[PDB]
């Protein structure tokens, strides 16, 4: 017969064994600890409900299940997915574990049958004549929904739950017509609601269904075999069949526009199924005598094989490179042992209730779990011995949790099982309020600021009213596709969807159109930006992206391997990068021209060693994968360096102490869940943090007798910053105030040493004007947001900015910058085989003074060193140390003198905290987005002040500091800003190289951030 979904992983698009269609539509979800979900399943070959169907011939729900006695000894269980499950003749008091269908069958009484889905769900049946009707359904925690039938009709008239009651009205033929549910108001009188409405035709088929929000499904049939069904928006899926009998095989699937065609052929003499798509690519499934997949032949000529237990479990999967995945099962069909490729093993253990008790990783590390008599997971223990405790209520809801550090987290729910409140390890309480229909209407942050929600006609959110008075407005299809969105400042963005539900066009607040186009199969075939340029996609018969043509017209190719499916070679225009892997698909070698990067992995799939010709790096981990130790070996510019990082972590995997290679020990004092409340460099506390209920830094008491205070808005925005003499009785202050619009953009700044700074934005939050210091900067953008011109007191088709503000640019074949000629300096750049700036040549035109620089990177593209070679003024070999993604220190050797400076940041941002060298420590004072503005020494004096243009260029400042913005290091030799894995040009505010992430990041590959006054981070947007 037909397969069961518990065995095969992908066993049907519609149905691959016998060709049956089985879609499911949802009418209502009433909330509760046991939710009432009226999911209606259609099954083509279900003959059980043709004669007397509650919802028509071929419809079934979780509340309309039935167990039918057979002719001789036994039963058949009509499952929720419409599959007739055969059962053995149970006698009273017998329990049989159905291994073919993973079902525990017990006969509690003569007229009762009970089913359990491995204790995850329980269904009990009651005999009423020649059938066994479903009496009640049960949860793991014993929660119940009970079915009530009429005394004379025998129809399911109502269903009851701990708090909710659902009534079903029936016509003269026993088919459901209307569905009601009991509810009240804020108080007072009972209120009854229509929840579902059904329509039937002359063929007794369910032809129309309307849900609780008056959204309509439409159905069409051929001898009760569906030929079209529609989403709640009217968009449909059409089918055709091999005949009229219920055993007919569906041969065609297509949308209303004809696209997404699927063609099904059947090889009944070889037990094979051919499925051909809209581009004549064919996937061939081969089945055993029990209609389970044993082979899959894909459109690229590859075959996958599946070896099966006598119980239809998959015990082995063989891939076209003969790579194996082996599984072992108990007599309870639980996967005991996973034998991966390379023969590494993962093991599990189970109790009688099929719940995971122990997990062992390929490294032999043990994780354990404990359960109570009610089925809840009480404990979980890691291989280090730490334990997190969980306690539950009689309804099975998680009420309280204790972390390994002893921090207690608490929850509370309404009678509908909806999360009302959450309190962290610091008892900071978040709260939620809910509608009478279970929809969230209010959310209150731990600081008391309440967000409010309103819902449209279709049950989706209509507006979001925020604490600052700003309002978002939204528009949604009947099926939840966002149609329109309005900013709190009335900027309108519109989205359009084609006849299949695919996004076809996005319209900007400046009413620019962005187009999406699809091939005959429905894959994204082309884009069209606001400038009119095209991005092209190209796929193989197995949907692997083989080639792209960008808006630049740049061709990019991806040469995948056939047996392994791994990307062996990626070809950019005039460029090629080769890749090497192991049997586990882990990248072992990255080769291109003169460069080779290599990686080494442990048994637990962690990167143990990563080395190239300039840098060898070794990593050591604990059993929780925490980096306990790192050793960086440098080999550049004729100098050898070895830097060792050693880390200690608490039971929450938060690092308590780090001994950096220069010899200093850094300690972080944390509370609750890991919130840093203090930092100890060497044995002296450098700074302390007092934090609000949102764990934001409000007071920063510094070691230099200074106090930095930050006041936050009712939104998450920084309202004001103060710097006061914490110790002096006359607490002299340096201050700065911020002001924002309703959308969130920063409009004005007021500083103590300086004056008003004002930002103006267009309808795309793009900085067009910035006024400050008796001057005003203006910006102009093309449709694709390329900065065409800027000054202070046509289209860039292909997004490669060739000219701007008197500056001229020339680019690589890879789209990287090569030459930049601004009025007083000519610069030349060279790029390595991996896409990184390897050489810079700067020629001053006023003095003919040439200066070269070379850059060196590790296997993770972190720049580890650079050498500056002024033609007649010595050399400067600099080396960089990296604490993960943070620039730990920089050490420059100019002649016989070496000067090294270290850095320390807030843990989850690139906002710098201190600069230390000598035992001296200097404190940073940054803006709202982390751009350093001040630097104060040990004596409390401002030793360096930062001044920035509207694009962030360090203007003439009214020791020093090479850190700008967030994660941006100022390379003085080029005038460029080194970002994380990229390079930023402060003259035009764009990257001088395309984005490696690709279209996942932004359509324009050079854009940093529309506004450059706020909304900036090292990775960018």
């Amino acid at each position: 017969a037909d397969c069961k979904e518990c065995r095969g992983r992908v066993g049907g698009s519609i149905g691959l064994d016998v060709g049956d269609e089985r879609f499911s539509h949802l009418d209502f979800v009433l909330p509760g600890v046991f939710p009432l979900e009226w999911n209606r399943t259609y099954r083509s070959n279900m003959t059980a409900k043709d004669g007397q169907g509650e919802l028509g011939p071929r419809w079934i729900t979780a509340f309309t299940l039935v167990v039918l006695p057979l002719e001789t000894g036994g039963y058949e269980y009509i499952s929720e997915v419409g599959r007739a499950v055969s059962v053995i003749e149970l006698e009273p008091g017998q329990e049989w574990y159905d291994r073919t269908e993973e079902l525990i069958w017990r006969r509690p009484d003569v007229d009762t049958l009970e089913v359990s889905q491995k204790y995850q769900r329980t269904e009990t049946f009651e005999r009423s004549g020649d059938v066994f009707r479903l009496k009640t359904i049960a949860d793991r925690a014993g929660n119940q929904a009970q079915l009530i039938y009429d005394a004379e009709n025998g129809f399911l008239v109502r269903v009851e739950t701990a708090i909710q009651t659902v009534h079903l009205d029936h016509d003269a033929h026993g088919r459901i017509t209307t569905i009601w549910h009991e509810v009240t108001g804020d108080d007072g009188t009972p209120l009854r609601r229509t929840l579902a409405r059904y329509q039937y035709d002359e063929a007794h088929d369910l032809v129309a269904a309307v849900d609780q929000y008056e959204r309509t499904h439409t159905y069409a049939y051929q001898n009760h075999l569906i030929t079209r069904y529609s989403d709640k928006t009217g968009r449909g899926i059409n089918l055709e069949w091999d005949g009229d009998h219920p055993q007919a095989k569906c041969v065609r699937e297509y949308r209303d526009d004809g696209s997404n065609l699927l063609r099904f052929r059947w090889d009944e003499s070889e037990s094979k199924t051919y499925v051909t798509d809209a581009l004549s690519a064919t996937t061939v499934y081969t089945f055993d005598a029990h209609n389970y997949i044993i082979h899959i032949d894909f459109a690229d000529g590859t075959r996958q094989s599946r070896i099966r237990d006598e119980f239809h479990n998959i015990v082995e999967v063989r891939y076209p490179d003969d790579s194996f995945e082996k599984y072992e099962y108990d007599e309870f069909d639980n996967i005991l042992k996973l034998t991966r490729a390379d023969h590494t093993t993962v093991g599990w253990e189970y109790d009688q209730y099929s719940q995971i008790t122990k997990i062992v990783d390929p490294g032999g590390n043990i994780w354990t779990r404990d359960y109570d008599q009610f089925g809840n997971m009480i404990r979980e223990t890691d291989p280090k011995g730490h334990t997190s405790e969980f306690q539950y209520t009689a309804e099975g809801l998680l009420i309280q949790s204790v972390n390994p550090a002893g921090g207690v987290s608490t929850l509370s729910y309404n009678p509908a099982g909806l999360l009302i409140r959450y309190s962290d390890c610091s008892n900071k309480t978040r709260r939620w309020e809910y509608d009478l229909l279970g929809r969230t209407v209010k959310q209150t942050d731990p600081c008391g600021n309440a967000e409010s929600y309103e819902y449209n006609r279709y049950g989706f959110i209509n507006e979001v009213r925020r604490p600052d008075g700003s309002v978002l407005t939204l528009d949604f299809d009947e099926e939840g596709r966002l149609l329109s969105f309005i900013d709190p400042i009335d900027n309108l963005t519109v989205y359009a969807y084609d006849g299949a539900g695919r996004l076809a066009r996005k319209t900007d607040p400046l009413k620019q159109d962005f187009h999406y186009n699809y091939d005959k199969k429905g894959r994204l075939a082309s884009l069209q930006d606001e400038n009119g340029a095209q991005f092209t996609f190209q796929f193989d018969p197995v949907d692997r992206l083989i080639r792209t043509v960008g808006f630049d017209g740049k061709v990019k190719k991806y040469n995948y391997d056939k047996p392994t499916g791994l990307l062996f070679s990626m070809e950019d225009a005039d460029r090629e990068t080769h890749f090497e892997y192991d049997v586990m698909g882990q990248l072992l070698k990255r080769r291109a021209g003169h460069l080779v990067d290599s990686f080494e992995y442990d048994i637990s799939n962690r990167i143990i060693r990563a080395h190239n010709e300039y840098c060898d790096q070794h990593f050591e981990y604990d059993v929780l994968n925490n980096p306990i130790r790192e050793t960086h070996i440098y080999n550049a510019f004729g100098q050898n360096r070895e830097y060792v990082w050693e880390n200690e972590f608490d039971e929450l995997s938060n690092r308590l102490t780090t001994r950096r290679p220069s010899g200093e020990k850094v300690s972080w004092l944390r509370y609750g869940a890991g919130h840093v409340h203090g930092i100890l460099l060497d044995d002296q506390e450098v700074l302390s943090f007092e934090r609000d209920n949102s764990h934001r830094a409000v007071r920063k008491r510094q070691s230099n007798s200074l106090l930095a205070v930050t006041n936050y808005d009712v939104m998450g925005r920084v309202k004001e910053q103060k710097l006061n003499l914490a110790q002096g009785n006359r607490t002299n202050l340096r201050s700065r105030q911020y002001a924002y619009g309703l959308d969130g953009s920063l409009v004005a700044i007021e500083d103590s040493r300086h004056g008003t700074t004002t930002y103006r934005y267009d309808a795309l939050d793009r900085l067009v004007s910035a006024t400050a210091f008796n001057e005003t900067e203006l910006f102009a953008f093309d449709p694709a947001s390329n900065l065409v011109d800027r000054d202070k007191t046509s289209k860039v088709l292909g997004n490669i900015l060739k000219r701007c503000a008197g500056m001229h640019f020339e680019y690589d074949a890879q789209g990287n910058l090569i030459r930049k000629r601004k009025p007083d300096s000519l610069q030349e750049f060279e790029w390595d085989e991996f896409g990184r700036l390897r050489k810079t040549v700067n020629t001053d035109l006023n003095s003919k003074h040439v200066s070269e620089a070379e850059y060196i990177y590790d296997t993770f593209d972190r720049r580890i060193g650079k050498v500056n070679q002024q033609e007649t003024s010595g050399a400067a070999v600099t080396f960089y140390g990296w604490d993960g993604h943070h620039l730990a220190f920089e050490e420059s050797t100019v002649g016989d003198a070496v000067d090294k400076t270290h850095y320390l940041y807030e843990e989850n941002s690139f906002v710098p905290l201190i600069q230390y060298q000598h035992l001296s420590v200097s404190h940073y004072q940054c803006d709202h987005i982390g751009t350093p503005q001040l630097l104060t020494d040990d004596n409390g004096h401002i030793v360096w002040e930062g001044r920035y243009s509207a694009l962030g260029k360090q203007l003439d400042s009214i020791g020093q500091n090479n850190l700008c913005y967030q994660g941006q290091y100022y390379d003085r030799e080029s005038g460029l800003h080194y970002n994380r894995f990229r390079y930023y040009d402060p003259d035009i505010g764009r990257f001088i190289q395309q984005d490696p992430i690709g279209l996942f990041g932004d359509s324009n590959f050079y854009t940093y951030a529309p506004n450059t006054a706020n909304w900036i981070d090292p990775f960018g947007l």
